[PDB]
């Protein structure tokens, strides 16, 4: 009944979540074709480039970096000589207007540039030009001392018939294209990247599943609304209670019509702005699939059998996050010390987010004998760093190893202690 | 005496499966034989394949395509020529008929294809034509645009004479070749494969081994007939206990006669359909073993020293279920939420089964470092989103981190209170 | 009041250790730029360098090893021509004096060598004849029996331009260069390593965050003044307590006095002999805040609701220094038995610090598939030994797995225990 | 006094076992001479090897077969013309007698070989021709189908000139060398190996540290027979006990007889024929100084503080073994299982070798997200199979993950059982 309906609610999350994973077996299959494309275009315009490449894919020799400008050049000549796609260039001007390309090699330095180390002095205007060469489809040089970053865009269409097999009528990706040697450090190591992205259109000449979506959509509509009613329901009785865990047959329904809202803004309203949005609406769909099985499993329990499980989980968070202030200001401090040692030699040590990563290699196993190793390898310096780096290093290993099954099993006997209540 | 058959069945399954792991052994090494000549083969018709290259062997110049092609056709020319085995190839048609080849260059590319992106029309007639060369023992072009798949079948034969070593005569191995040149994406991305199977035959001029394998399996009957009158030996006793764990006295019995019939079945009666059959019949007979040595342990407890740890297993799966299914239920909802959120960024996300894929790297360390390391490390993109995987993913981390220490020691204490029961 | 004056030092080095931090991210970009110009300076000196060849860079053709000497001999030659960079190279002579090369090619051989394997004789004068050649910025040949080592020093001087970007005055490095063949084995393995320094200066033609650094260490002196006042109010405490855990109230006080005067010490004083010193100091300041985080919540426990925690460290290591005691002799006896037994087959077993290395492999999992299975896969020999091997890995594998759970644990009952005591 | 002489002991073999690691120290140093040497000659004689090779340095063309034939040809042409090191080759023939090449292209093949599959046929004389080349310091080919294998044997000299810097008159080296074209397998992927020994001996022109070694040994023989004063006493109770854990007092004493009749053999008696019995030996005297450290720390427990920890390892192991009986009954089942699946896909999966690997990538974590995720990504086959495969690998995985605890903390709560009868 009322359950039933919200067990319908579950099954109907559910199921919008599948149509959710449906669309993402479907947009994924789409994004397969966009990462297919993505390599693709990357051998495409990409002139010695390799695979792995994106590692290190930059320059030393000037004589290499016009190489890399000309192989694109000649890519953007020849591409429907040379292909196995079907690609297509209309006029498409950008990013700057006036008029259209396609190709166009962009290229930014600055406008006052006297630079002389050998005086040990430079004059900048740090106003920057940009030349730009538009490139019709069927050479010039950029100062070295001169250059900040040199730019090539260009987009090309193809239809994506790939989904004739999904039984689809193809659709048109757009892809536009901006390969870019890089030298914003200016340190000689110019790295070339070529990034793109790709509008999705229907074709020219020209809704089932969309229909069962939209009805997906009006459940979940018919699905808030019950929300909105229990909550009431729910205000009412504090009201009364005012008057007069397990936590989250409020909140969870919360959580719900935030995803069911987002899920609604995804189909429609902002679905004609969509991409980023659409992403992270489902983002909000995630969790509130999550706390769908949570509540499903709290509901389910059915006392779960007298919920002994369901109960372990209340006294031990009332130590559990004093502790976990604690232990937090013991991983704050070795973050502190990572942040201080890493800078003499580490590439794990690169920053706040390396330090992160250094703490997964305190719980996990996977890069300790690949760091306490490699480092000890000693690429190195300063060999008292050397023993520091080991004294650092073993220290921040064992502690936590030991005091955190401490801080586990001492919750856990302090569940002990909620099962030397609670077992009886 | 009947327990001396049973012991003698755990002895004789045993030998049955030490003559399965026999069977394997020898199996294994023509595996290696296989897998010998799968790597050579490889070598053989592969042009400009490498190793590592199964990752990324594939293609983007046309003039790259058609090279293998002739690659592989001048293979096929010169391999007498030029290889370290003994190929033979006799007429063997396939996989359409008429007649014989032995080399069939096969090209299967739609019927209708009009396909033309700038104007962002098309028109197929999804019927698919097949061109093929046979190309007789001792070149054509195909529309890049018009491709979907391109294909050559061969077929080697040779004897196993490395089983003079072994003590054998040797076996006439026939390896069947299908090299692959597949564009089913249609994005330029030409993968190829080179696939392979093999007929074992005797000798054209031509069992005691053989005959103890018979002997096994007349054993593994005996066996059977023995299970069967214990198994009637308890339904008289239930037949008894309706008119008036340990789990497996009966059950193990029962599996073990399936593993026994999949045993026979696979000596003689699908042995003349066998390959895969074969494969599966083992699969049986593992879990047979499997069943052997768990109730051999049970027997061979004796009580074990009154098998406090057999009954340590009893009273925990009545919690465990349910607490199984809860975190199971935590588990579902971390894998919605990595069906949505990997799209953006993701190798280890690229399916459901990938999202299993990082169930392991919640229990086991080796990807936690590797993955939420180079995530971090931001391919990436749409920075909110950045933000977001690290607060999907380091949320993910802890939660089953701490929480199942407290599954395992909170059933542990309840195996400790079953120890408080038990200790006694 | 001065508990806010305590947690105006725990915000106030926060603030320092911010500072520090701040110090780290701008030193961080700064060796980024460091790290940037060394690879850099390999790629540039570099002749047939590769990625990864760090492993291996090495040499065994003469012809090779004279083809590198000349290869960079012409990067010298030609660096203005070519580079993405802006060298300078003044003067500059060194290592030797007399007078400034700046390529200087030197070679130190020994001074008496016969050496003759063919009959077993050698007569060597040990004494080393370095010979030099100054290279003026705008080939002669060494004994391969002769070599001890072969040494290319110079220095290039540039502008951090990107400096600018930070919003600051751009910086003059020199990179000093060592570029060496090296043959100290003899062997014929010519390691070739480039190693580099760099002098940062100010400008030629040329502070309030240096001011706000200076204020900072001023609030360190009062905060150490406020800590030996406090240590004053301890030590009358203890003359009081003469003549009538927690542990830190003074201790962590004066290891916050050590980072602090560690702290001044890299402002000014041996900041002038910095760089090093620099780094230990920075070493000194991490363990200053790291216990700046742990006594911040000893004290921002507030009693931790009842310290049940903070008492839960109490008992324990009373046993678990003895327990340490005993695993970590059981720590050194494997370590031993690893001197022993990886000479025959590892590289994970190199030395002492490899034993090490195997103990994190003990209590991590990421070497075990590596190690325990590659070495099992038997580079190997002397079969004997390969049983033993496993022999000995198998059995160094299971011991700490099973026992180190049964000390934490074990001292886990013991705060269980503990907590038999403590959870009342 | 004799506890005196007990830790005189401890520390005799602790320095003993202190100049094993010294031995280990120089031999390591000299086995750093060998791997130099090693990797040297393979970069030496070897023709197209690579780093990393040795996984696949293997052939395909027969062209490429002579080529490296040829290539080791010109090496052993041109060594000294050529290299680094200094090789030195007298007459010194093998391993067949007569007389002397230094460098004998060996080729073993058999005697009666008719072989023609295509007729499905062979007549074999298993009796194999080894032609041999002899090559004298300052071309023939083999039937493909006739190969066994091919053998280059060759022997260098050379003096260890680098122990001048260990302060040490050097030695003289000399590498035997055995490449290997070969085709055991016949299939036709003919790998090459350089395998090598060294003689060591001393120079033809020509012992403190071996006199306090000579003492070493003198201590360890007056330490037997201080534990066979021991041994005797403790017989002499044992007969005073037959007449009316701790565990070592004598067997350990037993131990360091066995290391020190070892250590002693090692020196002098089969010090003649010494190499894989020397290596044993230090196998030996390993496992006592293991039991050093440990009945070290059982009698400088000195009761440990009353050895809770010492008998805390008492009750368990009394459940611990008939439960190791029982897990392990599991791990060989689950081993059984992997000996049937793992032959369809698998290089883990190789051999009882590659059962013993998957056991550890049970307990330990590194080969989960490798061999789970990667065998889920299919090379795989048969899709059945492909279910069959998830069906059993998660099926290993969670059993153990949750039983093991289960049985570490079951005796864990058996030993808080032994520490509930042991807190008190």
């Amino acid at each position: 009944r009322k359950p039933c309906k919200l067990m319908l609610q579950v099954v109907k999350i559910l199921v919008v979540t599948v149509q959710l994973i449906l669309f993402g077996l479907s947009n994924q299959l789409v994004v397969t074709f966009r990462e297919e494309n993505t390599i693709a275009f990357r051998h495409l315009f990409l002139l010695g480039y390799s695979d792995g490449s994106d590692d290190t894919f930059a320059a030393y020799t000037q004589e290499q970096l016009y190489q890399a400008i000309f192989y694109a050049v000649d890519q953007y000549l020849i591409l429907p000589e040379i292909s196995l796609g079907r690609y297509a260039y209309v006029r498409g001007g950008g990013g700057p207007w006036a008029n259209g390309s396609a190709l166009a090699l962009c290229q930014r330095y600055y406008h006052r540039g006297h630079v002389d180390p050998a005086n040990d002095t430079f004059d900048i205007d740090p106003r920057v030009v940009t030349d730009c060469i538009q490139v019709d489809p069927p050479n010039l040089t950029l100062k070295f001392h001169k250059l900040i970053n040199v730019t090539i865009h260009f987009q090309l269409k193809t239809i994506n018939l790939q989904s004739l097999i999904n039984n689809e009528i193809p659709d048109c990706y757009t892809f536009s294209i901006l390969i870019t040697f890089d030298n914003k450090a200016h340190s000689g190591r110019i790295p070339i990247r070529l990034e793109t992205k790709t509008h999705i259109q229907e074709c020219k000449h020209p809704s089932f599943r969309l229909l069962f979506d939209v009805v997906v959509i009006l459940t979940c509509s018919l699905s808030f609304l019950l929300c909105a009613r229990s909550l009431l329901r729910g205000f009412l009785l504090q009201n009364e209670f005012v008057v007069f865990f397990v936590n989250g047959w409020y909140i969870l329904l919360v959580t719900s019509d935030v995803l069911t809202i987002s899920g609604t803004v995804m189909k429609i309203g902002i679905e004609a702005k969509n991409l980023a949005s659409y992403d992270v609406c489902s983002i909000l769909l995630g969790t509130s699939t999550l706390l769908v099985w949570v509540g499903v499993i709290r509901y389910l329990t059915f006392f779960h059998k007298y919920n002994i499980l369901i109960a372990t989980l209340r006294v031990a968070l009332p130590s559990v996050m004093r502790f976990c202030c604690c232990v937090a200001v013991i991983y704050l401090g070795y973050c502190f010390c990572g942040w201080i040692v890493l800078g003499p030699y580490h590439v794990k040590f690169r920053s706040l987010s390396m330090v992160s990563e250094c703490l997964f290699s305190l719980i996990n196993g996977d890069d300790m004998f690949v760091t306490f190793a490699a480092m000890q390898a000693q690429q190195g310096h300063s060999s008292l760093v050397w023993l520091f780096s080991q004294l650092y290093l073993y220290s921040f290993i064992s502690l936590f190893i030991y005091m955190v099954l401490s801080l586990f099993i001492a919750l856990i006997t302090g569940a002990y202690d909620t099962i030397k209540h609670p077992g009886g």
